[PDB]
This record gives C-alpha cells, structure tokens and sequence, in this order.
C-alpha cells in the first residue's frame, strides 16, 4: 500500500552544476599530530576518499585547531605514531598536540594518493601569527598551490568564549584584528597563501561581516552546519532528521545573500547530524546515510560548491571509522555519500514531487550528468510510508536502480548500496541489477520506507 507520487523531471528547469569536488570530509587538525594517518602509506583511508570522489576536498581544522601547535623543530612521539583523533566533544579544552614537518610530508602524500585539495586551518585561538605563517610556509612549500584550497585563521570564532579560547567579550571587531595580523603575517612568508573563512555557521555578527571586510582576501566563505540545533532543543531523534530544517534553508538563503553582495561562493565544511562527535542511536545510523546524501544534494542545488562531513576516530558521525593499526570500515553515513559519488557531476534539473503529502520526507533530485545520462537520486526519508514513483519526463529505453538500504532506520550495521556493502579500503561495486518498468514514456519506482535509490537512464 505504497503513497502514489508524481515526480516530473524537465530538462528546462536548469539548476546548478555539481562541481566535481563537491564531495569531501572534515578531520581534527590533532590528527595530524600522528603521520601515520594522513599518510601516502594510508592505503585503506585514501581507498575510502577515493570511493567518495575522484575529486573531493580533505578539511583539517576543528576545535582541536586551536590546541595544535606546528613545530618546525620536532619530530613525531612514540604517543604520536598511534594517536586516534575522533571529532572534539567540546565539553573542556583539547590535549595539547604538535603537528611536525613529517606529518605534513605525509599528509602531501596522502593528497597525492587520492587526489583531493586540502583545506588547512592555523592556530589563530592560540597561536602566534608567526608560527601559522611558518606552518603555512611549509605546508604551501609541501602541498603546494595545486593542492592547496585554503588556510583557515581559526575555526568557529564566535564560539572561542565557550572553554576561554578568548574572553565572552571578543567579537567581530577583536576577532577582524586576529585575522588581519594573522593574514598579514602569513601573506609575508606565502605571498599566494589562500584563506577561506569564518569558518563557522551562518550568523549576522561573524560571518556577514567577515565577507564584507575580507571579500578580496578570501577565496571562498566556510560555513558550518549541523542539523542539531542549541542544547535546549528536544535531543534530535531519527524523525526530527528526516524533516526540513528550516535553521538550516534560512542560513542557506543568508550564504546566497552574501555570495550576491560579494562575489565569494560558500562551501559548507564542517557538518554532521549531531554535535560533540555524534548522538548513538541517531549519527551512526543508517538514518544518517538517507540524511547525509539528501543533504548533499539539498545544499548542491541551493549553490554551495561543496561540503565536508566531519568525523574521525570512531566517532557517532564519522563516515569512515578506524585506524592504521586497526583498519578502517565504512559507517552507515558513508553509505549516503557513495550514493552521491556513484551519481557524479553534472547539471541539476527540475524534479517536481506531487500527490506527496502523505509521504512528505520523500526527495528527489534529477542531473544530467557530466556523461550526458540523466540520473535521479530519491531520498525515501519518510519512516512508515512506502512509495509508488511515477517518474515523468525522461525519455530513456532503459533505467536501472540501486538502492540504498538497510532492515531498519536506526540500523548500525546491514546497510547496503546497490545490493553490496562497502569492503575494505573503500571497495564498492553493485552486486544487484534491477531495471526501472517502463510505460507509455514513464517509468514506475518502488521505494519501501527509510530508502534511498539512483536511477540511471541509457
Ligand atoms: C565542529 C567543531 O569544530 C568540531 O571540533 C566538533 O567535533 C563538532 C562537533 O561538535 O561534533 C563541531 O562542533
């Protein structure tokens, strides 16, 4: 007893072009005190990257940036070589950490295996301006302008005052001084140093008026987002994180607003479902893949060039989980993202749902791909309504559908993408081929509640 839908795709209805480096993740900079980890000999989390995207972008930031110290004059601890730095849990200060010239001559290796641009943030919580302009140096002298998106001067600014980063005084005004002496710095020893900020969520104290004062200085605007909101909020639940997020549209909207009034595009990297590393029962979930992949898609026809799924260690929300010594698994979360890679770039096109009430959570999203094959990725996000798709508009001899599955929406394990879970390193192929029915120029697609699916046409 599937809800009957309508989806209508038009070829007319040009939205955005999907850049090939949407894709990507966000790791603690007191990660790269171990460089063992983001390391060329890291086979299996670069087989991971490689799975999401050929193109993609690494972030390291995160509040553990501001308790990182660069130090060109060490050289890795024996507690270094098997450090685990899952998503900072925000509740006091970070361990201190120094991050060594080896650590970033692996980290370039391991951006060579993969083929992902990195985005770098520097200590400006409590650092010096010289030392971010030493680790800038030689992070530009190591990884290189290619490879290199943007540095960062802090992460989450407006947040400082929260475990005395700085005193609950400091604003817009204290923290423009910061990046400007920080930026002046840098630029000496970097003349071509990229930035990007404020690295933090959208807000009309911070991150409007960073753009405004730092447009010609910043390559692009980081914007944060996390679909949990403040603490006295009901705690997110699975149901809660299928539905809008009207934070989240209205923050949309403000990033559009400024990239119109100054030019700069945004990229959203720092995200995840829940904050201080994950909600279990909610984060680690399979919940989270029908969430996450929406979410790229959501933010991607909205305009924003990209995200950057926060994880690490085995945190709740991580999409990859593990460690060298270990081994690294794919987490549900993964499961959305492989959808969306699987997908590739390409235009996005009009995807009107209709007679959908019933099944108000189900998404759709239609792309002409860079290949010219017109693909749509639905979201059946609705917890107890099944659906019926009948898919207008496409006019194709053959559609095929993998699915994005799991027994049950608060599943840990059991999920799968096109009849297969992810394997080691990232190793993916469909295991299962079904073909979409088509009639009378329309096709009709069956989805049970908590699903996702791609559909590829010929
Ligand atoms: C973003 C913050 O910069 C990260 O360090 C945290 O781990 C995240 C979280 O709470 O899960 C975000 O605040």
């Amino acid at each position: 007893s599937p809800v009957r839908v309508g989806l209508s795709v038009d070829a007319s209805a040009l939205g955005h072009t999907i850049p090939p480096d949407y894709t990507g993740l966000s790791y603690e900079q007191a990660q790269m005190a171990n460089p063992n980890y983001f390391s060329g000999a890291n086979t299996q989390l670069a087989g991971f990257l490689r799975t999401l995207g050929r193109q993609g972008v690494l972030r390291i930031g995160g509040n553990t940036s501001e308790y990182t110290f660069w130090n060109r004059h060490a050289k890795p601890t024996a507690a270094d070589e098997h450090l685990a730095a899952g998503p900072d849990k925000g509740h006091h200060a970070a361990a201190r950490e120094v991050i060594t010239p080896e650590a970033v001559n692996n980290l370039s290796e391991f951006l060579d295996k993969t083929g992902w641009k990195l985005i770098y943030g520097l200590n400006l919580g409590k650092g010096t301006p010289e030392n971010a302009a030493d680790e800038a140096a030689y992070v530009m002298e190591t990884i290189g302008a290619d490879r290199l998106l943007a540095f960062q001067l802090g992460n989450e600014p407006d947040l400082f005052y929260r475990n005395g980063i700085r005193p609950a005084s400091y604003d817009f005004a204290a923290y423009a001084g910061d990046w400007q002496r920080f930026f002046t710095a840098i630029r000496k020893r970097v003349p071509n140093a990229p930035f990007a900020g404020p690295d933090t969520a959208y807000n009309t104290k911070w991150l409007v008026p960073f753009a405004d004062k730092f447009k010609h200085d910043v390559k692009f605007i980081s914007s944060h987002y996390y679909a949990e909101g403040p603490p006295t909020d009901p705690s997110m639940t699975i149901e809660r994180l299928m539905k809008p997020n009207p934070r989240l549209l209205g923050e949309t909207a403000g990033l559009k607003q400024v990239e119109a009034d100054t030019g700069l595009p945004f990229r959203l990297t720092e995200t995840n479902s829940c904050y201080q590393g994950g909600k279990q029962g909610v984060s680690d979930t399979f919940a989270a893949a029908l969430w996450a992949g929406d979410l790229m898609y959501q933010q991607a026809a909205a305009g924003s060039t990209g995200i950057n799924f926060h994880g690490g260690g085995y945190g709740w929300y991580t999409p990859v989980a593990g460690t060298p010594e270990d081994g690294f698994i794919a987490r549900p979360e993964y499961y959305g993202m492989l959808l969306f890679a699987q997908a590739g770039a390409g235009q996005l096109l009009g995807a009107k749902l209709t007679d959908n009430s019933a099944a108000p959570l189900l998404t759709a999203y239609a792309l002409r791909g860079t290949d010219g094959r017109t693909r749509i990725a639905l979201f059946n996000k609705n917890l107890d309504a099944d659906v019926e798709v009948a898919i207008s508009g496409v006019a194709s001899p053959s559609g095929t559908v993998l699915r994005l599955e799991a027994p049950r929406a608060d599943d840990t394990t059991d999920v799968t993408f096109g009849g297969a879970p992810v394997g080691a390193s990232g190793s993916w192929s469909p295991l299962v081929q079904e073909y979409v029915p088509g009639h009378s120029g329309q096709f009709v697609l069956h989805m049970r509640k908590a699903s996702g699916a791609l559909l590829e046409f010929a």
